[PDB]
């Protein structure tokens, strides 16, 4: 009845969402980022936990009611869902919301950095917070992004660096932040758990290049791109890829997940971060899918001749006529 929605921001502000009862996710957000001043609302999307604790984006086609059926009261998490190129963001409010995600992911270590990139963000963050620099106010964050902290050592450089950072604007601050870690490897990859068959807990990144494989944010075994991957199935708990090795064949990846729901998520994650970075259109990637499908239904018809099609006449009308021709001739 007219439904309430618990949003929280990326600045801990929880916001009071009253929506139709029967409204889709997309009427959630949009009315979240009118009241946020957000235009390039195609970047964000809600997230929500579900039954088995599980992180999920909310469809924005589908009915809430159905979506968090049992889970009430209804909370959803205002998030950048595509992240792109810092500059080619329009806006200044949606800037500071992509800068507020950025800061929390490095806080929470989500985006591990190395010592010379953790003492230029520590530095510019400070800067974001309280400004030039001053010894009454100013706290940092090095041990946070990167391994281990220097002390002394490198908060001696920290100090050093937020002090030539005088006259920089908070925006200016915050859009080198952004540039920053725009750079990294795994900048704009969304992380989820899984199973290698029963053997060990691999985690999958999908982004805007293609799925990356590795075992708890390790070594990546393999940085596949989008065109190498073939197709994608999801069934129950299970995501099926199906990827091409370099001398054509093909190898069936499998993946165990959570749930049902945390298993739609991550093939609902292959597809739309796939359209959303390589296709022109969305029409243009329904197409593609549609295509896939069709030229993979006829590559299925030829690989199983003239057994099936028996006949028990070794000659027709017109051969035997012949052949009785040329066996007296002969």
């Amino acid at each position: 009845g007219g439904m309430l929605c618990y949003v929280t921001r990326p600045d801990a502000v929880l916001m009071e969402v009253e929506v139709e009862a029967k409204a889709n996710g997309e009427d959630c957000l949009n009315q979240v980022c009118r009241r946020l001043g957000i235009i390039e609302v195609d970047y964000f999307g809600l997230q929500f936990t579900g039954s088995k604790g599980e992180s999920l984006w909310l469809n924005l086609r589908n009915r809430i009611s159905q979506q968090m059926d049992g889970l009430a009261p209804y909370r959803l998490k205002l998030r950048v869902k595509f992240f792109v190129e810092p500059h080619l963001i329009l806006q200044e409010q949606t800037r500071h919301i992509f800068f507020l995600h950025i800061k929390e992911a490095l806080l929470a270590g989500h985006l591990l950095c190395s010592p010379e990139q953790a003492v230029e963000l520590s530095a510019l963050l400070a800067q974001t917070k309280f400004g030039d620099y001053n010894q009454n106010t100013a706290k940092y964050n090095y041990e946070e992004l990167c391994a281990k902290e220097l002390s002394s050592a490198t908060l001696n450089s920290i100090v050093a660096k937020h002090k030539e950072l005088e006259g920089t604007s908070q925006a200016s601050a915050e859009y080198q932040v952004l540039q920053i870690v725009s750079a990294m490897e795994n900048y704009g990859i969304e992380w989820h758990s899984v199973r290698d068959s029963e053997g060990q807990k691999l985690l999958i990144g999908v982004g805007p290049e293609g799925i990356s494989i590795c075992k708890d944010d390790f070594s990546p075994i393999n940085r596949i791109a989008y065109p190498v991957v073939q197709m994608a199935t999801q069934s129950g708990k299970n995501v099926y890829l199906t990827v091409t090795k370099e001398s054509g064949n093909s190898i069936v990846l499998l993946f165990k997940m959570i749930s049902t729901r945390a298993a739609s998520g991550l093939y609902r994650a292959i597809t739309e971060t796939h359209a959303f970075y390589r296709c022109d259109t969305v029409t243009s990637a329904v197409m593609m899918q549609y295509s896939r499908d069709l030229k993979g239904h006829l590559a299925s018809l030829f690989l199983n001749l003239g057994k099936k099609y028996v006949f028990d006449i070794k000659r027709t009308s017109k051969e035997v006529y012949d052949h009785a021709r040329r066996a007296l001739y002969n």
